[PDB]
């Protein structure tokens, strides 16, 4: 964690949803996982403001390694964990057990 | 309502670029306009977090009408601005006035 991607977590009747603001990573390379309850979004975003840093007038975007971690509760189902993206947003959906 | 999404700008050989982070919007949805030096970067995002908001155990993300404004040197040219999203990162080129 050297930035902290937003994420909203919505409980539902019988699942989760995790929406991470992620832009600028592909969604291959957001390792989603639960390890005993925690969800973890776990990766890195490359910013092109490492590359060639002194050309930069602004620099408002975070980027680095990130792990997001959250203490989801024992009714979710780390089995059923599905994660899509689409447009630097990553959605996990995770049925409750 | 109303967000303030971030927005890296660099200075390139041939080019300004800007970066801009918008999850979750299409790209064709986002208005660029140049207009008297004034790069603005407009659009609303919609949230899931609007719908059933009292479901949610946490609320990071932001959401709503964007309006950025940045006044670029007078050598950006507004005539040739391209603009592509790629995993929600707005990439703006906007060329220089060769030196004008």
């Amino acid at each position: 964690a050297q930035w902290v991607p937003r994420v909203d977590i919505k409980e539902e009747v019988n699942h989760f949803v995790l929406y991470a603001d992620l832009p600028g990573i592909d969604p291959s390379q957001i390792e989603v996982q639960m390890d005993k309850g925690i969800l973890s979004i776990r990766g890195e975003r490359k910013s092109e403001s490492s590359t060639e840093t002194e050309r930069f007038s602004r620099i408002e975007r975070r980027y680095g390694s990130f792990h997001r971690r959250f203490a989801l509760p024992d009714s979710a189902d780390a089995d059923g964990i599905t994660a899509a993206g689409r447009n630097g947003v990553l959605e996990i959906r995770i049925p409750k057990r």
